[PDB]
């Protein structure tokens, strides 16, 4: 009959979550308990009632014994997992218990930045059972698995913590046990009003409060470095993203932006040539509609954009 | 009876503080006495009254003999902990005494950043008892604990360093020791007012003397340039935090002068336009008050962040 | 008589592509089944079929038997490969299955940037006998070697992927086996199409609007900003590069912006000298050929690079 | 009576000085001489005179003779130590000969920039005795310890190399030996000259030339442009150093650069305002004593904080 | 008499070049063959001719019998040398086969940037035998040493390869052998020509073609602006290399850009004052010579810079 293996993760925090790179990193903690009666032994005579083994002994110890270990592998792990207490408790009756204490990053394979940043995302731990689950099965240690109380990580929320149990076929032709650790993550949007948000809102507003001088050359100037600013921000924002496949909602309003930008400026070289050619008050008169019209393109495309990706 | 661990924690170095990432990296000592009477040997013929151990041998000795070693856990300790020295002396009557010499990051989940760079943290180090308190006790050991001499830290300054004694649940129903060691620490203001204050003053009060030439198109043209310059300290200033969910001090001067810049160009439109229908003299009465309001808006907002924040 | 060993490589993550570097870095896993009759044991009365070792007790049971074992090497590893598992199966007739769990970094010597960012790059893992064939005949472990279905890569897309046995000389005059998994990909454009492409196509046609105006000056000042612009693409364009010896197509269509935008200055000099020296209505006669002329260069050019590169 | 412990240490590279961090990286080699009688050994006939050992066969080998070491520490170490080789050398009399190569990085706590680029540092790696100095006396190890020949270092140039012995009571009531090696380096100054003095000395030289148009509107668009890159100049220089609580030379020269600037632009409004309203004589009289007091200014500046700082 | 040590370094792969710090990374495999005839054993009745061990256990083995093993230091290795393979082979009259295959960095404290971009650099690896020449002589492996065929350096190509035997006194009184390996390596220039050459070239000659003009404030304005450019490309190209106390090449070429676009400035404001004051048409026959100077400048420096360092 399979051995039964208990499970417990604990993260205790989040030390970063790199969305460039898809992966976090987490400080957490895993406790296995697993009954090998093999392992059973008896205290000499007012001796301890629990043994007490660093992880090296312990498997020299059932190397010896030809005891097989559950061993597993964190899945998703990317990178060195630098290790803090690898314990070993063994009591009496052969109940091993198991503490291992870990920093590691694992990879965020189902970051979507399509909302960006008005997204969810979800993060897991996969812990997979090596053996075969007629060797092995991996049960839910009860009070321990979760998320911890100081997590220190300022951006992003946790909404949902979830654990639960699946299977896996990554080395044998039977099942294995997988346990999985997930929770889901939104974002403090206060990073992207303050740096993002308004500051394209105050260039743009500036701009058209500038664009009641009557002037059209100063438009066409304010206008291109406008929207050489914008490509600048375009630069920056898209640095802490990867190379996305797909166009985000960020992506989205800076294109409105470059677009509307230029259009103001073919306007402005319109207005500036009918003035040229004679048409001052014919441009004077469309220049009502070059104004009470810049904002109504923002407004538009807002709701645009709104509707495309919600 | 619980058996007493005595323990001491020294800080010799801050190797950073990284707010950003909100951790500190610290090297420190760590010394640990301990009584554990069946350690107690005899000597040979003129031979050494105190042994000394690696850490190593020293757990393969005790996991000969069947002792439990009181284990324990940097409980905020993020990454690897890079060990320098880790030695025991053992006593004849069976008093271990441990050093631990270590490089580490630690976590500082207690950054709180709404007065920056006005703000006084808390750093801390536990040290927890993995083993419960009917096993192991911890203890304060005397003349050991606190912060050193040459810290190496440049922006803070320590102000207050204590140690106490708590418990936790982490991996037990039943408590088990937590030591800690914490100290608040605030900045030296000198770098914030040499890169960020006193540039951005300079720029608002040649913005105002460069106002008394009385050509608003000149307003309008340095007003622009001086947002956007503004908007590029937001950029820096931002990079060197972490993406909060609230606004910081530093957040609301920043806005404020965005705003301030802003309503300096609408005014100067108005301005422009009052000259251009006609009104000349008008103009220029207004433009009185313009000047003689620009810095009363800088002081007024000022005033408000302070009885804002503090 | 040689003796087979079988391999498989699965590569599960690739935690990142590094063009700059020119290596890519990949969570995978290697399998080796290796029959070594003098391995076969037999078990105890209702004892295990098959014994599980760590890879250090099953190299020193090795070496106590002395027997060889088919020692291997990642030829193109580059920096530290981070083990996470290293276990061993050892059956009744003397089967050793090998598990080896890492994430390492691995050259990249087939990037081609000619096409960039149009290119298709070879990506490969070559694993190495040590000892000659006469000794160990690397085979193909079936069923196992590929890339997996979550490699958390966003910018590039896996095209093909191969296995197959060669041979090397590295260490020994005989002939020993290499075990090659390599696999093709090309790149998801959409980056490049968002924050390279459209932002310079929109500098150019802006310009070519602005042109519109009949100020000469006004395209002279425009077009040596727009330079500036231009050369600062290059050099972040050429930071994500290696400072490679020959020309990309990306080098390419830069130095296409360069010259064209240079002959916009010089010929708007030489119609502002026109109107200048009282050749005005000549002036602007040429001024139809200079419109009708800047975008018949750019679309000439880009004809001109995909001739010559593709 | 204590044993003598005969350190030297010799510096081979210097891979780094961060002044940011406010450390330096070494690549050195430590070498101990120790007589302990109780290692003697007789050789077998015709059997070696010296026995070599890894570090950990000689400290196994000292635990089972139940014989101290002189354990010590780098007490400035800061982050992990590479060790290359950690040999042994027993002689037949019991002289201990160890050699440790290393790289690592340590703590530059005496760091002083209130003269920065013309100052000269003080750089230390104490070695401390962990054991009292009734066990263990350390002495100074002969024709060993300095720097090498090729140091690797190309901004700083070493002035003063000294080695000497004192005292620590770091873990003990007693006092222990501390062995130090220091060094005293300055800066070449080729990099500031050719990247910041001549840059800066050339904007303003040529605002100051540009100064002789007598168009004042020049002047004060020139000193805000003059005025910015200074303050891009404060920034670029600003990040090289740590965040420090003192204002550095270069601090001073920063600040001299900004607010001369400030006192060129508002001297200009004065002038436009008086040819403003009719004082245009007046003006460029005036104008006279703006172009003859530049450039006093600054001579005079710099000379003042010479006089400050020196 | 001393025993030979047969010594053959392969480089694989040149992972990177820093020319910042000065060092540069490699992988690459050790090879040693010694013939230590204590090591002599025979196979059992049909048994392996040849034994192979790990590092550990044949170190071990050699600690048992009390043999002293060649040991050695790669001298100017820094940092961690991360470690693939430490593989021995024995065979049955002592010879011992050695692999090392590693990644590490290593100090080019031969660096000279005086010509830079057209220098040849000199890199080497120094391999120290610890113990001296009447123990070990180091010999040199035949057909075994070199640079391999997929270096995978992009922006340096290998001109020269060697090897030879040397000497050296680190620790010992007596000479110990020194293996080196030393390869020369130039630049490839395309990276230069595009991405500094090039645009540094279109700069001037477009300031050039808006010289003919004739509107002197147009020249000053522009001229100011190259300027400032100019400062960046300094700041820009020195980022990349040392804090070097001698001038590069490419210092003296910027420093000519700086100078020569300062007397553009200075001519332009003499020559604007010229027709300030009457003088129009003498400022036009000289404005004749400034255009026919512009370039000369340039030549006649570029020729200085070539006779100066070649
Ligand atoms: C006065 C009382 C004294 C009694 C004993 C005190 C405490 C006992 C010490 C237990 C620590 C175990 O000793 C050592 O700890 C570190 C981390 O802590 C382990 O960790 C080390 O190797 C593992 C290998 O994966 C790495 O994850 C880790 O980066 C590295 O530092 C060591 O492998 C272990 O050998
Ligand atoms: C002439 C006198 C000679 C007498 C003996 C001299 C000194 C005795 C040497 C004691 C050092 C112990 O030997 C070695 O030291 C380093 C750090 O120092 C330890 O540290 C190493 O493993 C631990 C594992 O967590 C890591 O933290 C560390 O990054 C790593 O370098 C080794 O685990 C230890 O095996
Ligand atoms: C209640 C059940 C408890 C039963 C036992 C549970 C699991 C058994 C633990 C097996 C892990 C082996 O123990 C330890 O693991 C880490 C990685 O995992 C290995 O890895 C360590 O050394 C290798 C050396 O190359 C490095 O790649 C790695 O960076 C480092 O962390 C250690 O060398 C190994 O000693
Ligand atoms: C044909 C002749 C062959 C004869 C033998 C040849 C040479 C003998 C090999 C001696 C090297 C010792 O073997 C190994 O070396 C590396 C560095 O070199 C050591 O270093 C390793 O552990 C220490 C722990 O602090 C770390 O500092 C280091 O980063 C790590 O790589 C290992 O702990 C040691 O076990
Ligand atoms: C089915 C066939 C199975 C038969 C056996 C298969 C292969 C045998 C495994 C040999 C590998 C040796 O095992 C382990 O390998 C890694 C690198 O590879 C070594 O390297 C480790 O320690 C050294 C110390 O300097 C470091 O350089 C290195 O960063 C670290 O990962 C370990 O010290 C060694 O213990």
């Amino acid at each position: 009959e399979p051995s039964d293996v208990f499970i417990g993760l604990k993260i205790d925090q989040i030390t970063g979550i790199n969305q460039k790179e898809e992966n976090f990193s987490v400080v957490g903690s895993l406790r296995i308990d697993w009954r090998q009666p093999l392992l059973a032994f008896e205290h000499a005579p007012g001796e301890p009632k629990h043994r007490t083994y660093t992880l090296a002994t312990f498997l020299k110890l059932l190397e010896e014994k030809q005891i097989r270990w559950p061993a597993f592998t964190y899945h998703n792990q990317q990178g060195r997992m630098d290790f803090q207490n690898r314990l070993i408790s063994l009591s009496e009756d052969g109940t091993v218990m198991y503490l291992e204490r870990f920093t590691s990053t694992f990879q965020a394979p189902a970051f979507d930045f399509r909302l960006f940043p008005f997204d969810n995302q979800l993060f897991f731990i996969h812990v997979d059972s090596i053996f075969p689950q007629h060797l092995f099965r991996f049960q839910e240690m009860q009070g321990f698995s979760g998320l911890g109380d100081q997590l220190g990580e300022e951006e992003w929320i946790v909404t949902e913590v979830n654990t639960h149990l699946t299977t896996h076929n990554e080395f044998t032709k039977g099942d294995a046990s997988r346990f999985v650790l997930e929770f889901h993550a939104e974002r403090h949007l206060n990073y992207y009003l303050m740096r993002i948000l308004i500051p394209v809102l105050l260039i743009i507003t500036v701009s058209w409060f500038t664009f009641f001088l009557q002037d059209y050359t100063k438009r066409i100037d304010l206008a291109g470095g406008n929207l050489l600013l914008f490509i600048a921000f375009n630069f920056t924002i898209s640095s802490d993203l990867p190379r996305l496949g797909y166009i985000t909602l960020m992506d989205a309003f800076l294109v409105g932006t470059f677009i509307i930008t230029a259009l103001v400026v073919l306007g402005n070289v319109w207005l500036r040539r009918l003035e040229n050619h004679g048409k001052q008050a014919l441009a004077r008169k469309l220049d009502i509609y070059a104004i009470t019209s810049y904002p109504l393109a923002y407004l538009l495309g807002a709701l645009t954009l709104w509707l495309l990706f919600f």
